[PDB]
């Protein structure tokens, strides 16, 4: 279960493990963002 949010662009928190595409679409930590802006 890695979908606890649909509004959290806390980049090194979501983006540190997803330092691959964009900064957001869903959750930061637990879910390291669904990085599709």
């Amino acid at each position: 279960g890695v979908e606890i949010n649909v509004k959290c662009s806390g980049s090194p928190q979501c983006l540190k493990p997803c330092k691959d595409a964009g900064m957001r679409f869903g959750k930061c930590m637990n879910r390291k963002c669904h990085c599709t802006p």
